């Protein structure tokens, strides 16, 4: 988890304030009054898990299912955008009709010169890929996608009443996605939108064409209707060279959303009562995470108002559609009441009784059993590969995982957090300006760290505000999309608890006054000061959403919280290959133990091995290691390393002998946290293992030398407690979970403090 | 328990120096040289449990039985020394021949006005004690007991062949008694050694009589033998007229013992070889838990050399005898090897190695159950008062305490109490002159707090060395009792340690060489200074016995530790009446837990009450407190206030922002011990009657008020574990076990730290 505090923020971490959405830089703080009511439809959203594996190549075909891929594909970051994906796919079948012998070709493999024409069929579809192969000699195909793909006319069911068999289909697991959405992200909707524009009438021409197909004869003779095709799916082509244009088309809806928000009354910013109805704007008007995105691409490319739409016809033509009235997004539109709700609250108590410690956290439930994959390639010779998933590492590594799926439950966490309560003598006494404001989420960590980037780095750009910005432009993309994630999701999080907000501008730099943020209020809160607010008026009034989020009274968390956990033994028997690389290969490496007694070097040196007992190496197998699984215990680091160095900076500034005993008691607190942690993870049965193992081979190493056979001398009593934590490293690197140089941070923490037991055991 | 310096001790508690049972008083350390080496009989001793109940009244008659009840009743302090009880008892018995009518009367009693002689028996016997008790209206008889004795003689069975009955005996409950001796403790042993001269032969000697009676007739006539009976006794009251004397042969026997261990020659101090033979002395010179009495009463009365031995003959008469080889005493002479052993041992290590944190320690499972008493007064309407044990507080309460008599076993203690291990930096630098001389044991504490009078008063008394010596000569006697035990333990128990011994005057004031202490050696201790040697020498060379514990090597204890524990019923059956008070009367009393929450006052009130769930009151009842169950978490509580006070004074003296972070580790450190243990103790059954009950009733106050009973509002976390306490309240007084002025020591420990779980939960 993380904190800031409550009356400074920005002066903690300028990301979650608005004004650093506004762009505000640091300076004033947005405060402007004269306001606009609003309303909830608790704002359109995505899914939050979604851990699953379509099946194509069946030859069922549907734009919706592909829509998807490509989706995930640039959310594989594959390339970049949707929309580059698109313009580079139509560049692909730019190969449109400038290729009748994709045609003359595909119906060759019919068999063939047609023109000795009859009802040839007889049987071979589903493979047409291996000899598509060859139209890919015939149409080059850097991206798998699209050559798996153009197949499916040819070979949906073409001609449906035989060709034939398949009895095999092919495979590809699309993962949980984003969030909440921003314009890229937008854009890449109604892109995929075209594409949906594009596929479906792609399915239906040949649907009709079937239909007219089969004179009989019997499937009639080819060089015709196969000759045929899908030049009118070229045509079904050429009907797609006129979507809109994406970012001309979101920049409009946004804008036009943005003059029904703004105050500004003229020609400019009047939307037309003359179209103020017409469907959808009216339940549109109050989605809110869509009102962040607004703001956010309102802050990138100022506003630009192309204005593509008029006043009113049409001004129609443009809000026709959007990307939550597509399916073609992941992301959904969403109902009424429970917004994204599943965060509970308590507050520290001096019984006065205002909060130092708000509590804001997670809720989730990590996964209970992982399993590894045999990289069995043979087909192909390139990406094509299967994965066999079988037990090895899995079950028995799981079943340990089973108590840590216990005892590094969030709501323990958290609750284990909140009893760092007392602090600062007594009791009572605690406050003092700012309290700190502890917080994280499942989401934000188990996907830009899903993407491989380390997400602290990024937590700090937030908490410094500022970005680094020296990343490159793919590390650009995910350090851009954890802000708005952080940002968007503690907003209508926020916002799922106080119901009314009113519109904002703001002023400054105006810069037409379009540019604008949002203030709140609630009531019950107790009359102490609290943020730059203090409460004022017996009701907040605050542009930032942290401070409505202090104030709100204690509460429970709603959602399932599971993490789902895929299968895939029958798509197993199935595969065929996808996008999979990313586990990766190998499944895990060792770690090397030692110590020292009777001043003598050991080095237990263990590896990897299957450790559990039988070999060896195995090999080959690698597992995915869970988002997760990882992700959460990395809330915990980000909050190892932050107590560490943060109060450290407290160590070297407040040299005060009361502050001296504050920092004491802090960091040798979160000490004894990963000290009673480990604690308990030594006591697991792999980590039984690791004991009785490597105290095998080390007392082996007594026998090295014939002196110092003497029987066992290390056990006393710190001994154990020293080497109870290698259990505590197994379970740490190549359990799957952590990614070292972490280990590095708990081993110069542990020499931070006398550790011991500290007691039991 | 209680810990010293390694360097200092003297400075720390002069109390275990060999000085201050010379009274060295504080200054010059002793050291002197030329030496004259022993061997040990690993000394005679005590028992150390024995937990028991003798029969009387049944007729038997034994003197043994009776030597270990006054002994006992001395050891109950019912009067004083047992010299005191014998001197008055045969001022008691000075009403001997004086009185006939003892006689005269008790034949009265076998009808009577024996002059009209008959085989008159028929039947009656087994109360004369009531008609006796008029016999104590003609021997009035303060103590209960030489009135309980007398009556023995007519009714052993005599006449043996009828009368007649009994059905019925007697009672009393012999305890475990003192470890080890002294002075007074010894001359009470050869006094009770007199007594044994005179109750054997008064029994024999009416052995003969009956055998020389019922000269058929059938029991014969009375006014006889009958009128007899004791006369002869009283003879034998006269064949007591000389023993010895008490003082004066113990005086004897020790400083002839002295002499044979003094360096001086001459003629005054010439053990002769004329006698330096005869038996017993010559395994009785390697006693030296004896001779620790040796120098202790050395210490109070000078010499004063009465010498009632001559060179040879006789200075046989005099060591004819002594306490071992009595059975008076419930002490007991010694075999060889054991000694006394029952404590294991472990040290601190820096990889250097020297110890920082010795370890001595106890060894002893407390009582798993305990059983109130119903003191059903009826017979007499005086001290004579039947107890009838039934189940009440006992079994539940017995079954709660079954996980206390897990969590706090002294090993877990001590394994804890060694896990304090790391402190001052790291690693490897522990070090600095003194060192932690952590220790305690079971037998000073169960003994001297049975007596009631908290032992560490007497343990600062020697911390401080020098006694208050403001004590009534009830507690003087407690104090000397307490000093010579824990001094002597500690003594023999290292001695139990290192195989060889040498005797070494000493010197000083001389007062004429007589004055004399030990020097021990040990050499496998490395090469660094410890204590004022430093090894020197390869070896040790030392007066003081602790630096000798210090350097030996980890151990194991052995002793079956087990606290025994007493039962009854049948006995109960059976009783009758002894010197049972002190338990007492009412079996507990209530505790009142209160807290505020809203600001507001609640206080739960709560007895006592069963408290268990069955009323009511009950009544009525009074369970003992083991001395051991309360003594040993006495031992922790002098570890509290120790850590506590004294570690504040070192808050007072080295203000070192390191030293800073030492009291701070370290108090607080005692603060989460405490904390965890309290912790662990919420979870017991009794402590979950306590949570869930007075909750129950502070719930009940919320329904006071109408506005505040809007349902709980204490439960968010640090309420939980700040009433998690008050299950270690109930836990603490009248659980049968703490004793107050206690949890006042808690209650303002825990207000000194944060406390909070502090984790955990």
């Amino acid at each position: 988890g993380f904190n800031l505090k409550v009356k400074d923020l920005n002066g903690s971490a300028r990301g979650l304030t608005q004004a650093f959405a506004i762009g505000e830089l640091k300076n004033q703080l947005s405060v402007g009054a004269l306001q606009l009511p609003l309303q909830f439809t608790r704002t359109f959203s995505a899914s939050m898990t979604s851990e699953l594996l379509w099946e194509v190549g069946k030859g069922n075909i549907d734009p919706v299912m592909y829509a998807r891929l490509f989706f995930q594909y640039a959310q594989a970051g594959g390339a970049l955008s949707v929309d580059e994906l698109v313009n580079q796919f139509t560049e692909y079948h730019q190969s449109t009709a400038c290729n009748p012998e994709i045609w003359r070709k595909l119906t060759a493999y019919i068999t063939g010169s047609s023109n000795r024409a009859i009802k040839a069929d007889a049987v071979g579809k589903v493979p047409p890929t291996a000899i598509l192969e060859q139209l890919r000699t015939l149409a080059p195909s850097e991206h798998e996608l699209f050559h798996h793909i153009t197949t499916d006319f040819v070979c949906h069911v073409l001609s449906p009443l035989g060709f034939i068999l398949p009895d095999a289909a092919y495979v590809y697991r699309v993962g949980r996605t984003a969030t909440y959405p921003n314009f890229y992200a937008l854009v890449d909707c109604v892109r995929a939108s075209d594409l949906r524009r594009m596929l479906t009438a792609l399915s239906s021409v040949d649907s009709k064409m079937l239909q007219a197909t089969f004179k009989a004869k019997g499937a009639l003779a080819p060089a015709l209707i196969s000759q045929h095709l899908a030049n009118a799916a070229t045509t079904a082509f050429e009907r797609s060279r006129g979507n809109f244009d994406a970012n001309a088309v979101v920049s409009s809806v946004l804008t036009i959303l943005g003059r029904l928000w703004s105050p500004s009354t003229p020609k400019e910013l009047d939307p037309s009562a003359r179209l103020r109805n017409t469907n959808g704007i009216d339940q549109l008007r109050s989605n809110l995470a869509l009102f962040i995105a607004y703001q956010d691409m309102v802050k990138q490319r100022g506003r630009a108002e192309v204005i593509f739409s008029d006043e009113e016809l049409s001004s129609t033509i443009i809000p026709w559609f959007i990307e939550a009235m597509s399916e073609v997004s992941p992301f959904k539109l969403r109902p009424i009441n429970e917004t994204t709700s599943y965060i509970g609250q308590t507050s520290a108590i001096d019984h006065m009784g205002q909060p130092s410690h708000v509590v804001v956290y997670e809720d989730w439930q990590f996964a209970k059993e992982i399993t590894a994959f045999t990289p069995v390639k043979l087909a192909n010779n390139s990406n094509q590969r299967f994965l066999d998933v079988e037990p090895g590492i899995s079950d028995r590594m799981s079943a340990t995982l089973a108590p840590i799926g216990n005892t590094f439950a969030v709501s323990a966490f958290v609750k284990n957090r909140t009893a760092v309560y007392e602090a600062v003598s007594q009791r009572g006494t605690v406050n003092s300006n700012g309290a700190e404001m502890t917080l994280g989420f499942p989401s934000v960590v188990e996907r830009d760290y899903a993407l491989d980037r380390d997400p602290m780095v990024a937590i700090a750009a937030l908490r410094t505000g500022i970005v680094d910005e020296s990343l490159e432009a793919r590390a650009s993309n995910d350090l851009k999309r954890s802000m708005f994630n952080y940002y968007a999701a503690v907003m209508h999080y926020a916002v799922a608890h106080n119901p009314e907000v009113v519109v904002s501008e703001h002023q400054g730099v105006a810069a037409e006054q379009g540019s604008l943020y949002l203030v709140w209020n609630v009531r019950t809160e107790l009359r102490i000061p609290v943020g730059y607010n203090a409460i004022e008026g017996g009701s907040i009034r605050t542009p930032e959403p942290l401070e409505a989020i202090a104030y709100n009274k204690p509460i429970q968390p709603s959602e399932v919280l599971q993490a789902k956990v895929l299968d895939l033994a029958n798509h197993t028997t199935s595969i065929h290959i996808w996008p999979w690389h990313e586990a990766s290969t190998e499944f895990a490496y060792e770690d090397a133990y030692s110590v020292t007694i009777r001043n003598k070097r050991y080095t237990a040196e263990v590896k990897e091995f299957e450790l559990l007992g039988l070999g060896q190496r195995r090999e080959r197998v690698r597992i995915l290691k869970p988002t997760v699984a990882h992700a959460i215990i990395q809330m915990w680091y980000s909050w190892f390393v932050e107590d560490d160095r943060t109060l450290a900076a407290a160590r070297r500034t407040s040299r005060d002998d009361a502050e001296k005993l504050a920092i004491d008691g802090r960091r040798m607190q979160n000490a004894v946290t990963l000290l009673r942690k480990i604690e308990m993870i030594g006591t697991t049965g792999i980590g039984a293992s690791a004991v009785h193992l490597a105290q095998s081979r080390i007392v082996d190493q007594m026998a090295g030398r014939g002196l110092i056979d003497d029987s066992s001398d290390l056990h006393v009593g710190i001994n154990r407690h020293r080497i109870r934590i290698w259990a505590g490293l197994a379970v740490l690197q190549m359990m799957g979970l952590l990614s070292r140089s972490e280990a590095e941070a708990l081993t110069k923490v542990l020499g931070d403090s006398n550790a011991l037991g500290m007691v039991v055991a």
